[PDB]
Formats: structure tokens, sequence, C-alpha cells
């Protein structure tokens, strides 16, 4: 480690490797901190999911999933348990158990939120889910100009797609894939489009799919290197990093405090610039233990003397969850084109189609899989191949359905995997709606209670807001009851049910962008930067200040783009 | 990758790792194959709780458990749901479904029984218990002289021993771990004995143990490097192993067929010495896949060609376990020193001891914890400080408690983790029985249902043995219950129970040893040699062929120590 | 004293659930954070459904009902009568 | 009168009921009593309790009951799982 950097980037996810494949390739002297360790494999930061075993046991990734996702706030538990024995040591209050947080009110929370400290952030975990958001949905970068402003958008989202390698096309061939989404398709010809949810994704083999990652944006590896001579980066994990230092004047950064984990030591590394990627929750703190904002339950009767926005604004989206079983019907159109020859297991039984048959419901990609399924395993009761990948169904949000859809099969189960109904049948559904950024909704940390790594502990104020936002939710849920029964019935153990408050994870606002700090009751400006701070970046969900319904990281990403072309054209790399 | 090595080694768990550390050691050209990946860091096949956040967040590691291990063999699933909509498809029939084996009985499962594929095997996952077993639980390696046998056992458990790191020292100043150990002392006194759970640890700091692990054993790096010039190993993860190919006399093994597969190419691999350590289940999956023992349903009226004893005399031990809530008395005397003045929270309160007093009941630096927790969190009711490390405490087997004890907090819970009860409160309790090997208990494998590898499909034949076994397991659960009565009441949702068959994981006597393959029953040699072939070794707990209570893998080994002086005298490397 | 109850007899534990009512029910305070946002929610774990404000939840006898039927309790009863020797008895 | 569900995978023929029931010290400090403004849904004063079991002899017994539950009943069998050694509700 040395003590001085061109550029130090507070953790590893996606959108500070998006800063790093950035201005490591501009020839930038750059440090990343991660509070968290490599734990993935040989390719630093790449997804958890990309192995033989989690490929063949897909149901388990869930165990990954909750094995590194840790909750943000829990409030203090008020369960009665009162059949201790009289001899044990029992309670007579309710009181500060087990880490959890007594500032957070049960009713007013985000019980779901949940953070992750590994090498690479979530994106070693994630769905992968990488659409583009509309006009309706998406945050100003040119005022007064909506071509110019889509013309930057569509820019930023191309390079943004490119670093994800985001496509859609990777289920093309997949049976279930496309018997949900024709039908679909049929069901609202006229009405609404479906595609394939957009994918950061690259099928290597037709029960093989490299799920992307931060890995993807970029590699991790310490540089200079072999196939980088004249680069210059280094990782440090197990870093947590905990203020950074502003100066007298609160017009630039000085240095940033870090905690080495494994030695214990602290240490105040120097950078020309400062960027902050720990996540929407993380990097609110970070900012709050270092002066901005203000620490402690809100006092309006005392402004803070930084960004009085931060914090407020902060916005998570209503989920709606369900299974079914797939109708009879769609079953049966499985094997449509198929010739049947007799009774199965006995000699009398060939199974052929005719391909190219223009009487042929289905193409012969699709046949010839159902054809040889049919064949090799003459006991099994369904056409469906045991290998056919899962589908990938999403309308994306307009006006008349303002919501996010996922209709599937998410690695992420909320309850006890079912084992007596055939997987093959199962589709998931999850619609995801907008909320409202309001002023009262709150993320803020306490002045007292502290969390495991000795941080301010943070604490939620949050309600769906009425009006708009909880009339769109209900709408939702409704619209998810209507769209699945055109496919199959309820799965009993999955019906239909709004998700805990948060459990979604697309948490945003809390250190929103806008044009004017005052008017647009904000944070950072477009290029990131925080106002009135020369060389302090913020990057990810954090700013995104609009409602919105989709998933937003390849939006952050786009942004941490455009903020990487501000500091380029400020910033001058030290000589190698 | 060459075609021909001094030795190849099949499996990189702890066991494999030994034959590794020994041979390349000893400068043999050594390659080890593994059907999984690399993933617990940097360090090759090193334990995943060895992180900050994992020891932050204890509740979370058995997510990682439970990730990667998967069943052996689960029956058809018959479960009735009858509330499906009437539109969704149902099968008439409980199908083979689901990767389910309809090979397997239902009630004679080894349920519980699951394996794990990865670099380091289930030694990235385990709790690191590893003390000797007794004359009682322990295979003769010696005839008629039992002073030259405990002297070979002696010998062989301090060298494993020094492998593994094993202590019995790192929760040595944990107040919760000596409140229970000097309790239970103090109540058996005289009819037993406790101390420390002998552990494969080293001790970083207060909050951070270095757990133990393959990587412990031998680092996994490919060699020659800078550290090892003149050794050569080689290591080849995502390769599954298939057969072991016999010559014609069966006095031999000519080649190891593999499958790679991220590149699905197939490939035979020459070695002198061929070393089988893929576990208890799929070192006996190879071996009936290459011809030894009888693939299909057992069928006594068609004798095996080879090793009739393959599969025959498993054990597995029964698992009792509860959870109780810490006794009012024994929080009252973890203050018993103190004198505690005012009233918590206000300035007058004060919390005093006489350091050094001869009539204190606890040492100075408990007494201090104690003090210093008290006074600086006055809100808390309880006198344990918050990072107290958990108790390890057992008392080891002995012919009037013939079973193993393991007293504190395991990572492998089996519910939901409670939140209504202080964590500090509560005190996991496991007690492991000896189960008698007999030759109806059986593992076997199906010449028609394959698994998720394209191998033959396991199947179990098992049920506790009437007398001895079922008594002991029966006696050992009123000892559990009469034990922790001692110091507190059974936990709510943890209750006195008996775990599901083969949940522990100590599988044995799969490929037992013995002196003579027919007086014996068995498979393996002293030397662990397959009877009959020159260059054929099995190491694992596949080859314990006793009873045994206590944790498995040091004893297996010192076994692989054993076979390995073996390999030293009957084979020369090839020179470098 | 029923044929049915006699050779059901299971089904009993109906008749004992369905006649006992509990005498001090404290103020629930679980969560429930999945409703429909539409849904009226109060801010409080305001007094609901019967509970006794006054009841602290850790000292309670939670277990404890009452039976308000002709013949009371004697109309579900085990039937159990022991004597109390005479460390139990005033 | 069973406390939970009625378990049909074990013959009801092999199913032994232990039912072990201990004595309360009686102590000033627990109490019934009723409120001066709350009712009960008969208009009469609600009634709450405010009790624990005492230390001392009445807890130290109770824990050895339960032992003496789990030493006599493995004379007979194994616990039914579902209905495992418990204390129950006050
Ligand atoms: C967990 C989850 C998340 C997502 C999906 C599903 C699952 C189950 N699906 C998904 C999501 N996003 C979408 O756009 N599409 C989908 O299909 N998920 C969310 C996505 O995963 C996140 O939006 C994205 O990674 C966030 O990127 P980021 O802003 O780079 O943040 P991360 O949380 O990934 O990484 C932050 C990072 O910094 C570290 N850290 C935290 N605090 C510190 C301190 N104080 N010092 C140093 N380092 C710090 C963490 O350890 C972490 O790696
Ligand atoms: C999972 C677990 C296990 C243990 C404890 C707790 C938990 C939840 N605690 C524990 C254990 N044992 C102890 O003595 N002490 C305790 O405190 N656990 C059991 C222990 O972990 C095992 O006994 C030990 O690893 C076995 O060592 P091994 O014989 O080297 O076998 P592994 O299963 O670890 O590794 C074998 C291995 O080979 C691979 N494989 C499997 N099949 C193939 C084929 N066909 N080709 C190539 N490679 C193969 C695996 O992927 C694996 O790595
Ligand atoms: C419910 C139950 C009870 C007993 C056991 C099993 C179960 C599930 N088994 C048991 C019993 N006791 C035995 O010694 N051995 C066993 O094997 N149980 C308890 C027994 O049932 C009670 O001890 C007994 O009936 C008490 O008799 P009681 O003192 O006569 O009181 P009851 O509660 O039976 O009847 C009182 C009664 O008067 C009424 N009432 C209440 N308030 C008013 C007012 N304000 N005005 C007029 N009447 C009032 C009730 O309606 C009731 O009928
Ligand atoms: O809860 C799982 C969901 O998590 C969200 O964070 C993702 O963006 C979705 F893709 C995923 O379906
Ligand atoms: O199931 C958990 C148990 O697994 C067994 O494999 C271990 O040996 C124990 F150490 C552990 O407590």
């Amino acid at each position: 480690m040395d003590i001085k950097y061109d550029v130090v980037i507070v953790g590893s996810g996606p959108i500070g490797c998006t800063y790093a494949r950035e201005l490591v390739g501009a020839g930038y002297k750059v440090a990343m901190f991660d509070i968290g360790e490599i734990d993935s494999g040989l390719k630093i930061g790449a997804h958890k999911k990309n192995t033989v075993e989690y490929q063949k046991n897909i149901d388990k990734f869930v165990n990954v999933i909750q094995g590194q996702l840790m909750s943000v706030s829990v409030p203090v538990n008020t369960l009665v348990v009162d059949t201790l024995s009289p001899t044990s040591w029992q309670a007579s209050t309710f009181f500060v158990r087990n880490g959890s947080n007594p500032e957070q009110d049960p009713l007013r929370n985000l019980s779901g939120q949940a953070v992750t400290r590994v090498v690479g952030g979530m994106s070693t975990h994630w769905t992968c889910a990488t659409p583009r958001f509309d006009r309706e949905q998406r945050p100003l970068l040119v005022k007064d100009d909506a071509d110019a402003d889509d013309a930057e958008w569509d820019r930023l989202y191309t390079k943004a797609e490119s670093y994800f390698q985001t496509g859609t096309d990777q289920f093309k061939e997949s049976i279930r894939h496309n018997l949900v989404l024709n039908k679909l398709t049929e069901e609202y010809k006229g009405q609404r489009d479906f595609q394939q949810i957009p994918l950061a994704a690259t099928r290597r083999s037709p029960t093989f799919v490299e799920w992307s990652s931060a890995n993807t944006v970029f590699d991790l590896q310490n540089r200079p290197n072999t196939d980088a001579p004249e680069e210059r980066f280094n990782l440090f994990p197990a870093v947590a990093c905990e203020r950074v230092v502003r100066n007298a004047l609160n017009s630039e950064i000085e240095s940033l405090h870090i905690h080495d984990l494994i030695s214990g030591d602290r240490f105040e590394i120097k950078a020309d610039v400062y960027v902050l990627t720990a996540g929407a929750v993380h990097n609110t703190q970070l900012l709050v233990n270092s002066g901005f904002g203000q620490l402690g339950r809100p006092n309006p009767a005392n402004p803070p003397e930084l960004l009085p926005s931060l914090g407020s604004y902060i916005t998570e989206q209503s989920l709606v969850f369900c299974q079914t079983v797939m109708s009879t019907e769609l079953i049966d159109s499985v094997k449509s084109d198929m010739t049947i020859r007799g009774t199965p297991g006995e000699l009398t039984y060939s199974v052929t189609y005719t391909p190219g048959a223009s009487t042929n419901k289905h193409p012969d990609w699709w046949n010839e899989k159902v054809k040889n399924h049919m064949m090799q395993h003459q006991e099994d009761p369904l056409p469906i191949p045991f290998e056919d990948p899962e589908p990938q169904v999403t309308t994306l949000f307009q006006p008349s359905h303002p919501w996010h859809t996922q209709i599937g099969r998410d690695a992420f189960s909320y309850g006890a995997v079912q084992q007596s109904i055939d997987s093959r049948l199962i589709v998931d559904w999850r619609f995801f709606g907008r909320t409202e950024p309001k002023e009262e909704n709150k993320l803020w940390f306490s002045d007292k209670i502290t969390d495991a790594y000795n941080m301010p502990q943070p604490t939620f104020d949050f309600r769906f807001p009425a009006g708009r936002t909880s009339k769109e939710a209900e709408d939702m849920m409704t619209d998810m009851c209507v769209m699945s029964a055109k496919i199959g019935g309820f799965l009993p153990g999955s019906l239909p049910q709004f998700m805990e408050p948060g459990l979604v994870l697309h948490l945003g606002g809390t250190h929103r962008m806008g044009f004017d700090e005052k008017e647009d009751n904000c944070c950072v400006n477009t290029d990131s930067r925080v106002f009135g701070f020369k060389n302090l970046f913020l990057g990810g969900c954090g700013n995104i200040p609009t409602a919105y319904g989709a998933n937003p990281t390849l939006t952050a990403m786009s942004l941490a783009i455009k903020s990487c072309e501000y500091i380029k054209q400020n910033f001058t790399p030290s000589p190698f």
C-alpha cells in the first residue's frame, strides 16, 4: 500500500468497477478499497452462479444469496417466549438484543433491506436484469431539450450495455421461455409488448450461461501486469473505509481514513480524487460519518451545514410475487406437432414430426428437442426437456402498466422450495412498482447506536407514499393476478403477495442527483459531484432521484460513465 | 496437462491433501483432479468461514454450508397438493420428478446424507473438531500388541494434528466457555472430565479465528514455484473422475478415465499410483463404476468378482441436539465477585472488584471484562460481554458414556435462527452415538438411474441396528437431557431431538479397512491398499471399519499418513 | 359422553378450545409489514381485538382461561381426582 | 386436550402422553387484580395477572421435574417428533 494515489474508489461492486475501468484505462494511478474479501474463485469479483455445480443445482443458489445479505436495520424484538424453564434467565423487558436497533420504528422500516460485503458486491449474486429506463422513469441529463436528453442517455446506455455484455437472445431457444412469451404476446396483441428480460450474461453452451458481474466490467487484478503493463491499479480487500476528511472550507476532501481489518491498523490515504461507490446505504453512512448531512434522529429545528437533502427522498420499489403451475392446455400445446406411435415404453412407440411443415405451430428447434426428450424418456409424462432453461420474459414499464415485470425463475426464492410439483411446470412472477420521492422518507444514522463495524447504525423512516404510489401498487398486484392466470393457476405456498419492504434491494435517492442543490433537493450534480466539493464523487443507485420501476443498476452505471468523463477532463494523471 | 504422472489423486478434500502433502514432499510427480471448482478466494481450498464478515454475522454461515450440501439420495415425493387450480396440469401418479431416486426406500434412508463438490471438499465449511479415537472406537493397526498399536496411533495422530494445526487453547479466555466448562466440571466431579473440543484452528485476534482446512494441510498451488522449485504438483478443477481401468488379472490399475467438465473432453491418465479420496460415497461410486463390488440392487445369488464387502457394513452416527437458555443462577454467578452500587444509567452507579482476592470465584481477566462491560453498557441487563466467544466444550467418549459430545455453538444451525432470546444465553448440545457395523447396512448404486454427473445413482439401505446401537442412542438422549439441565432449560424451537439419519455426515465403512479381506469383511488393508491391486489406494472415512462416535476426519488422516509411508517404501519418484 | 366423541377421540380437543376463553390477552405487537399500500394501517400497536392494555406480556398467565357454560369446566375436564397428601394440603 | 396438530403418520396405538405438574410456592407478589378502567366482555372489571414462578424451590423443582419426565419416559419409548419435552404456556 502506497500513501498517495490519483484516484481512490471505495467499494468494489459494479459501479466502482466502472470508475476503475474508465480511469485505469485512462492512465490514472488508482486504488480500490473494499470492506469485504476475495472469496469468489480465480476470477476476482465474478458471479458466484458460474460454477458447474450451481448450474446443475440452481435451487441451491438461494443459499449463497441469503448467506451474504445482512439486514440493514432490525427493530427491537417483542416476541413473547413464555415457555422457558423457570430456571432459565428470563427478561423483564424487551431490551436491545442480538444487534437490534432501538432507534427503528418497526412499522416505518424497510425491514427487507440488506447489504453485501464481498469483493464484487451484489454483482456476485445478482439476477443480471439490465433494462434501460424510459423518459418517465429517468432523470434529466439535459434541460429543455428532450431529443438531446434521449441522445445523451442512449450514448451512455450503449456503453454500459457493452461493459455488462447485456443481450436479449441468450434464452432464445428455450421451450419454456417461448411457451410463455408466445402466449402472453398473443393475449396482449396490440396492447402490450413482451420480450426477453435484457440480461448481462453470455451463453457458453446449451446448459451454461456465463452471468456477468463486476469482474466483467473490470477484472480487478492488480496492475501493471503482463496484459496491461502501463496501467496502475491496486485492490485492497478487508479494508473498512470510515470517513472522508473535509478541509475547513468544505471545498475539498484531504484524505480518506481507512481501517485494515486483518492487521487492525488505521491509515490516512491521500488522493486527488475520491469516489464513493459503497452502495446506497453505506455511501450515505460514510458521508454522515464525515460531517455531511445530520447525524442522529432528524431535527428540523437545526439545519445541517452540508447536504441538507442527504438521506431524504429515498425510494424503494413495492414488489409483488407469485408462482404458477402451467395450465394443462399450454403443456399439451408443447407437443402439438408430434406424431406419437402408440403406447410409451412399448415397441409401438416412435415420436416423429415433419421439419418445416406449415401446419406446425412451433419451430424445428422446438420439435427436435421435444422429440428427443419424448424418445429418450418415455417414462416421463411431460414434453418439456429436462435441461430446458427457465423463461426470462418481461413486458417493460409503460404508462398504462407503470411497473416492471419479470416472469420465469429467479434464483432468489422466498420460501422452502417445494418438491411435490415438477419444477418444469413452475413460473415465477415478480412485478416492481415505482415509488414517489418524498422528503419525509428518510435513511438516517444514530448518534449513539453503532453497527458491527462500529459505524453509526442506519435507521429508516419509511412508508409507501399515499396517492399514486399506493394506488399503483395495488393495481400492480391485480395485474399480476390477471396476467398470471393466462399461464396457469397459483402454486400453493407461493400465493400472490407483497414482499417485505426493501427485500427487492432497489433503494434509490439516498444521495440523489439534480442540477441545482436547492431547487432540485439534491446532493450531487449530473457529474455525480458533490455540491461544493472539487474532488468528491458518488456512484450508484443512491444517485437516482426519480420514481422508477425497472432495475436501476445499468442506469447507475450510465451515470458513472458520465462522471468519469468529467474526472478525465478535470484531473491529470500522475507520471508513471 | 500431461498424460503421465507418478501419482494421481482423485479429490481435493483434506484426505487428498494429506496424500499430496506427503508425496509432493517426497519428490513425486503428482496430479490431483477435483470435480468442483476453486472458490474459497486466493487461498485455494481454504475455510469459507475465515472472512471478517462471517465471523461478525455468525448466524449467516449456515447458508454457505446449506449451499454446498447436495443430498445423496432423495426418495420419490408423495406429498399431496390438492389445492391446485383445476386448470393447472397435474399427473395422475407420483412420478419420478425433480431429481428423486426411485430406487430409494424412504424408510430405510440416510436422508440427511449429502456431498460437497468444491476444491477443498467439506473442509471448506467444517466445524474443525479433531479429537482422537480411544482404543474402543479405533481400528487395530497392529494385532496382538496393544503397546505397539498405541505407539503407532500416537505417532500418526500427532502428525495429523500438526497438519491440521489442532489445539485446545483457542477459546480459553471466553467467559461463556469457562462458565459452562467450570460448572460441568464441578457437577460431575470425578465421574467425567471436560475440556475444550480439540479444534483445527489458530486464533488470530480476540474476535477472529483462522479455521483450518485442506489448505492448511496443503496449499494446492501448482509446483514447481518460487516457494518449492523442486516439487511437482498440478491441480485440475472441474474434472470428473469416472473409472479406474483394471488390468485383466485384477492386479493393477492401468489408467484413470476423466471428463473435463468445462471443455467436455475425455482423457485416460496414466500414473504409477492411483489414490482415491473422493469421499465416502463417491470413492465407492467410482470403484463400482469400475467393476469393483456389484452394480445395481444387491443380489446375494450373484457374488461380485471383486471386493465383495464394498458398500456393506456402513456406519453413520446417531445425533441428538438441543439448545439451552442459561440458568439465572449461572448468569448471576458471572458477576459473583463484583460490588455493584447505585442504579444503572445514573452517575452514582459503579461496579468494582478486588483484584487477586483469593476468595474470588473468577480470575482477574474475567472480572475486568465483566466490569468494563457492565460500566460501558449500563442499558444491558447481562454481565456477559457482547463479543464473548462461544463455548467449545466436550467430555470425550468413554465406556460409561459411549458418545461424543459437543457443547457450544455450531455454525450448522437446523431451524430459523431465533431472535427473542439473547444469543449470549444460548448453548447448543450435540451428542454423537457410535453405530455397530452390520452387513445388511448398505450403500449401493443403481444400474439404470444416474446422478447429475451421469454416474450410477447412490442408494442407501440403512437402519440403526437393534441391540447395543439403539440402546445407546436412547441412553445418549437421556444423558443430554440430564447434563444440559445443569446449565439451563431447553430453548423452545430447539427441544431435545434426534436429527435426520445422515445429517451428521460422519459416514464410515463404505470401503472398510482390515487385516484380511475375507475374515475381516473388508476392502483395503492397513496400508489402505485395495486387496489384490498393487497400486490402488483409498483414503477417507470410508476406510474406518469400527463403531465410532467421535468426529472421524483426524482418524482418516492418520490412516492416509500410514498409507503414504507404504507408497514411499514401494514406488520410486521419477527424476525431476 | 357421546358415542361420536368416544369413537373420534382426536376431535374433542375442539370442544375444549371452543369453551376456553382467555382471561388476559396483552396488546399484540406482531409486525405485519406485507399489507398492500392501499390498506388501512394504524401507526401504533393500539388496543385491538379485546386485548388488555394493563397486562404486562412478560408477567402473565397467558394460558389461563374460563368457561361459561352450565356445569362449568366439569363439562370438559379430564376427571382426574387424586387426594392431596399432607405436604400439599391445608 | 392435545396441544398441536394431531399427527397421522405414527400409529396412535404406539403413542403415550406424559404430563408432569409442579407445585408453586404461594407468594404475596403473585397477584390477580382487576382494572378500574378496562372492562371484559360482560362489563365487569378486566382481570390482569402479575405472575412469575417463584425463584428458589418452585423453580428448581420445575426443572428437576422436566428432567424426571425425560428420564422416566425413556423407559417406555423415545420422543414423538412434534411433541418433544416442553413447558406449556403458564
Ligand atoms: C442481492 C441482489 C441484488 C440484485 C439482484 C438480485 C439480488 C438477489 N438483481 C439485480 C439487481 N440489480 C439490477 O440492476 N438487476 C438485477 O437483476 N440487484 C442489485 C445490484 O446487485 C446492485 O444494484 C449493484 O450491485 C449495486 O452496485 P454498487 O453501487 O457498486 O454497490 P454494491 O452493493 O454491489 O457494492 C458496494 C460495495 O462496497 C463495499 N463497502 C460497503 N461499505 C464499505 C466501506 N465502508 N468501505 C469499503 N467498502 C465498502 C461492499 O463490500 C461492496 O462490495
Ligand atoms: C459439511 C460438514 C462436515 C464436517 C463438519 C460440519 C459440516 C457441516 N464438522 C466436522 C467434520 N468432520 C470432522 O472430523 N469434524 C467436524 O468438526 N465434517 C466432516 C469432514 O469435513 C469430512 O469428513 C472430510 O472433509 C472428508 O474429507 P475427504 O475424504 O477428503 O472428502 P471430502 O468430501 O471433503 O472431499 C472429497 C472430494 O472429492 C471430490 N469428488 C467427488 N467425487 C469426485 C469425482 N468423481 N471425481 C473427482 N473429484 C471428486 C469433491 O468435489 C470433493 O472435493
Ligand atoms: C378445562 C379443563 C379443566 C380441567 C381439566 C381438563 C381441562 C381441559 N381436567 C381436570 C380438571 N381438574 C381436575 O381436578 N382434574 C382434571 O382431570 N380441570 C379443572 C376443573 O374442571 C376445574 O377445577 C373445576 O371445574 C372448577 O370447578 P368450579 O370451582 O365449580 O368452577 P368452574 O369454572 O367449573 O365453574 C364455574 C362457573 O360459574 C360461572 N360464572 C363465572 N362468572 C359468573 C358470574 N359472574 N355469574 C354467574 N356465574 C358465573 C361459569 O359460567 C361456570 O359455569
Ligand atoms: O428479489 C429478487 C429480485 O431482486 C431484485 O433486486 C432484482 O433486481 C430482480 F431481478 C430479482 O427478481
Ligand atoms: O451437524 C453439525 C455437526 O456436523 C458433524 O459433521 C460435525 O462433526 C460436528 F462437529 C457438527 O456439530
